[PDB]
């Protein structure tokens, strides 16, 4: 395949010690966990339980993360992003590094985010509100990607929002990965609803701009009220899902571009489709979110070509932030 | 009736609230992996039943250091190995990587992470008032944790710190006369090395606790902000007690072992004479002035104390204005 880099913060790697972006040989210091005392599971995931806690030497709430150590390396990669990015805008703040005594179960310990639920803020979001916590999230993304970055999990579940106080945090960095010019990275990354086309037709050379594809298949189920917007069954079936909206004819023309040969399993799965207007998605129910400049923003962020796509400082100037 | 009981002022309670498991080590099922990955380089050091090694694993080519156990006491290296793995990814104290055996000789062997020792013998001139604060520190971090993990070091000596100065990283290394801490417990008091003893041992009081690594640790100040090597030069375990009472005096001696109602040993009746108690500034000379303040001396005086319960805990060690220029 044709080699390709980012447009923005290409060798802001290149220019840093080697300290920096190298975790394999960054020495992690586990502390000692009797000094939080859990209280509740707030949740449970895929090698992760996470735990509403208190820290007993000041009396304050935090969260919990024990992680099944099926990958040491994955761990030494999380830390390293987390200590790199601790006090940036929006972002998660990793507290501690704990092990429990008897256990030796790895554990990170997070600043407190008392959360909203999602099915509820649903029914009372207005046209502004969208607008506010979009910008919150690409002042995350600008500054990680300026921290050479690529988060590679954008998705509604790592989006925490305190509605009460405005509040806003990008978390999860445990698929996070730091961007070099022309590396070949695992395509085994994001959730399948949220998977850029470079992943599914196994482009190896991606960067930050992935992220703004993920950004966008978001914005889209929220101004729509369709979630998720691109409703794939498998990895196959999501590119046939993209291509029922954006054309079959983009994506040859995408392939050829770079050069990618396409995975024969697409040969009875793929068809023939028309580009679709994106006005033919309102509908009476959320008329009151859409507008000509959300849809021009949306055509900016979904498109096939990675080096088309706007990038998180370009999107902060577009006219459906002028209200913000 | 015999000795006052004692007890720590902090961590006092950590390993009677933990299952057995963390704490009996004699119950532990230890794995010898095959030496076979590793391939031995060059002899850094020769110690009482062990040798220390600089090593190359062949796996993935990286440096290690591999620890040589003569197996004289079967318990002991249990014991050693349970430690190293309870406190495994602490600050500042020795990664343990694997636990392996020679095919052929079948000889215990400890892995470790590879520390690049700088020779302190010529830099210990360049040394300056900051170095020694920010180094303590760090020793304090590691004794800090391994107390809080109910764990007693023993042995903190120089010789069981390992310093990579281009670096600035340090390492609190031999855990083998490490122990776990249970109130009440009578221990074993041929423990430390003669110059670092405290007085707990010399006089033989059995129930004493972490406190014995902080009086180690005061030895170790000493003897840096003074360039006097080693502070309290004694030639036998008596001996010994006797150079602490020549500094500290004979009066606060006798209040001590009062207190705890410990019986003197008829040994000393010749030797530990009568001693006035001495200023810390009567140790400042033109060669020492530099690494020495009035914030260096009150902590210095604060961790030489007779009475261990009396000498600061690593944590309250940490809180003193010494280290208010430390990040
Ligand atoms: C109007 C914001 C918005 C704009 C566009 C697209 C989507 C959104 C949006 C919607 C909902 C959420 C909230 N999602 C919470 C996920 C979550 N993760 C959790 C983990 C735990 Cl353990 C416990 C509780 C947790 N809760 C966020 C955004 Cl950005
Ligand atoms: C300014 C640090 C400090 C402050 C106060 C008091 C003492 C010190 C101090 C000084 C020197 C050292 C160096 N210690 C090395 C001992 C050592 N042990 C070794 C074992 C082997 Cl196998 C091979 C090589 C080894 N080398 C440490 C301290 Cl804490």
């Amino acid at each position: 395949p044709v080699p390709s880099r980012a447009r923005v913060y290409t060798d802001v790697n290149t220019h840093r010690p080697s300290e920096y972006w190298d975790y394999e040989s960054h020495v992690v210091e586990w502390g000692n966990q009797d000094d939080y005392q859990l209280v509740r599971k707030l949740g449970r995931g895929k090698y992760s339980e996470v735990f509403e806690a208190i820290n007993i030497t000041n009396n304050e709430k935090v969260v919990v993360k024990i992680l099944k150590p099926v990958k040491k390396k994955k761990i030494k990669r999380e830390i390293k992003i987390l200590e790199n990015l601790r006090g940036g805008p929006n972002i998660i703040t990793l507290a501690d590094i704990v092990k429990d005594p008897v256990s030796r179960t790895p554990a990170l310990v997070f600043e407190h985010v008392n959360n909203t639920d999602f099915k509820q803020l649903y029914q009372t979001l207005t046209d502004y509100d969208i607008r506010f916590y979009m910008y919150e999230i690409l002042k995350a993304l600008d500054y990680c990607h300026s921290m050479g970055i690529m988060h590679r999990d954008v998705k509604p579940h790592n989006v925490m929002i305190d509605h009460e106080h405005r509040k806003l945090r990008l978390i999860d960095w445990g698929l996070a990965e730091f961007y070099h010019p022309g590396q070949e990275y695992n395509v085994r990354v994001a959730s399948r609803y949220f998977k850029g086309p470079e992943l599914l037709v196994d482009y190896q050379m991606y960067d930050y701009s992935l992220d703004m594809w993920s950004l966008g298949c978001m914005l889209a189920s929220m101004i729509f009220r369709k979630e998720p917007f691109f409703h794939g069954h498998d990895n196959y079936d999501q590119l046939v899902r993209i291509a029922k909206v954006l054309g079959t004819e983009d994506l040859y023309d995408y392939i050829d571009k770079y050069n990618i040969e396409l995975d024969p399993r697409f040969n009875d799965i793929l068809g023939r489709h028309s580009r679709k207007r994106w006005e033919r998605f309102v509908h009476s129910e959320n008329q009151h979110l859409v507008s000509p400049e959300a849809l021009d923003f949306l055509d900016k962020l979904l498109r096939y070509d990675h080096q088309s796509r706007l990038t998180a400082r370009e999107a902060m100037e577009h006219p459906y932030f002028y209200t913000v």
